[PDB]
């Protein structure tokens, strides 16, 4: 049907009272075709990088030339400091793909399809424009189904430039349809021997009445350097207090403790992810410069190899009759496709659970960072990344939202795990099947 009769039809109205008795798990929800996208939260990894020049370009920038890398300001104080200025610019240019993405190419958010456990997702940019660049790899594995839970690593070993990081989310409608979704898990980003922890937003989806879903960003997302820098990014939007929508701001501070003080802000970003925002440096609020502008930079899409080469595990592979059946809009088709799939997981983990088998993730192992790990667990190394960056962000290395400070209340919940998926390169350099 057209979108004009998606809010009034039926299958909408069938929807909306299936959410009355949500039980938790968005898989329940009897969501209609016309809701569904035919893309698996598997790929959403790529949107950590369809920019190839913003994710590398902090790797250009030395003691040598920082000062002709800093576009906004050519004066920048020191190239640590010019580089956080540089993956404050790239994290900003992620959030049009994470969440605008589904609007543009479907005609507004819908309902992804949930990853079965093992579904693996990979390919690359071959920035064949910029020799200069190399290839950056995109690996992105389901290290689990109940509950979901994606990893992921996006490498250029020309430049050394690596990110790795996981995501959960915990979602719940509020009594006006708006869907609540807290973000879990964390990412981390290897500009040669420098380190950034960014720690994702929470949001909320809205547009359910309407049946024309989006997603607005809120709270906030952190970017903790090994340098000590720390840019804090604060969303905002229509309903909320700035009244403007996809609205940001950001700044930029010496360090966590200087956080705490707005006034002692080293830059500070203002305008909307979604389109244009500008840079001020220190007070001058009178100097102001176009810091991104995400209309003018076009999104770069990995190179996927073909489907009649990828691996039975390969997300577009396995999703196929489903993507198919949801593109046809064809209901019995989509659930026999769906069915056919998840039936088939269903059985292996039952036998799995009879016959004490367990999945073994491929490319990524969970790291146990409590006190008290479990006995047969991996755990970190004394000097790990997460660790330092997580301490001079005074962030909780609990399985809290993300985001989550020590102490806050999140932070102090009774018998909260402390279980992080990391990459293991090894695992991928000894990989003997999978290839891009
Ligand atoms: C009809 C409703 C139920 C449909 C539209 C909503 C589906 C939810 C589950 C979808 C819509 C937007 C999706 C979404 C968008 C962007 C991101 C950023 C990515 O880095 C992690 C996954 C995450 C956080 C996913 C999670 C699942 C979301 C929140
Ligand atoms: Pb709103
Ligand atoms: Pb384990």
């Amino acid at each position: 049907m057209d979108p004009s009769q998606y809010a009034s039809s039926s299958s909408w109205t069938s929807f909306l009272k299936s959410i009355a008795s949500f039980n938790g798990d968005l898989s329940s929800l009897s969501a209609p075709p016309f809701i569904l996208s035919p893309i698996s939260l598997t790929e959403f990894s790529q949107y950590w990088a369809e920019h190839p020049e913003l994710f590398l370009e902090p790797s250009f920038i030395n003691d040598d030339n920082y000062k002709e890398h800093c576009l906004i300001d050519p004066e920048v104080e020191s190239p640590e400091l010019a580089r956080m200025l540089a993956v404050t610019k790239w994290f900003i240019s992620t959030l049009k793909s994470q969440y605008c993405s589904r609007n543009e190419s479907l005609g507004s958010e819908k309902k992804p399809l949930n990853p079965f456990l093992g579904e693996l997702f990979v390919g690359k940019w071959e920035n064949k424009e910029h020799p200069e660049f190399g290839e950056t790899v995109l690996l992105s594995e389901q290290v689990s189904h109940h509950p979901p839970v994606t990893a992921f690593s996006i490498f250029n070993d020309k430049n050394k430039v690596k990110l790795q990081g996981y995501n959960q989310i915990k979602a719940s409608f509020t009594k006006s349809l708006m869907l609540t979704v807290k973000q879990f898990g964390h990412t981390m980003l290897d500009i040669k021997d420098e380190s950034y922890l960014v720690t994702p937003p929470p949001l909320h989806i809205e547009g359910i009445l309407v049946a024309s879903p989006f997603v607005e960003l809120e709270g906030k997302s952190y970017i903790q350097s090994s340098t000590g820098l720390l840019c804090v990014i604060e969303f905002s939007g229509r309903g909320y207090f700035s009244g403007k929508k996809n609205s940001f701001k950001a700044r930029i501070y010496k360090d966590s403790k200087d956080s705490k003080d707005k006034e002692k802000a080293l830059y500070t970003i203002s305008g909307q992810w979604s389109g244009s925002s500008k840079i001020i440096k220190a007070n001058k609020k009178e100097e102001s410069r176009l810091f991104y502008d995400a209309a003018r930079i076009p999104a770069e899409h990995l190179n996927v190899k073909p489907l009649e080469e990828q691996h039975p595990l390969e997300s577009r592979k396995a999703w196929y009759d489903v993507a198919g059946a949801i593109k046809l809009g064809d209901f019995n088709l989509i659930a026999k496709t769906k069915t056919e799939l998840e039936e088939t997981q269903r059985e292996l983990r039952k036998e799995e659970e009879a016959k004490g088998i367990s999945w073994q993730r491929r490319w990524f192992k969970d790291f146990d960072y409590s006190v008290t790990p479990e006995e047969g667990a991996l755990v970190p190394e004394k000097d790990d990344t997460f660790l330092k960056l997580a301490s001079a962000l005074n962030l909780s290395t609990k399985n809290a939202p993300s985001g989550t400070l020590v102490g806050d209340k999140e932070d102090r919940k009774e018998d909260l795990s402390s279980i992080h998926w990391r990459f293991q390169r090894e695992l991928w350099d000894e990989e003997k099947e999978i290839v891009l």
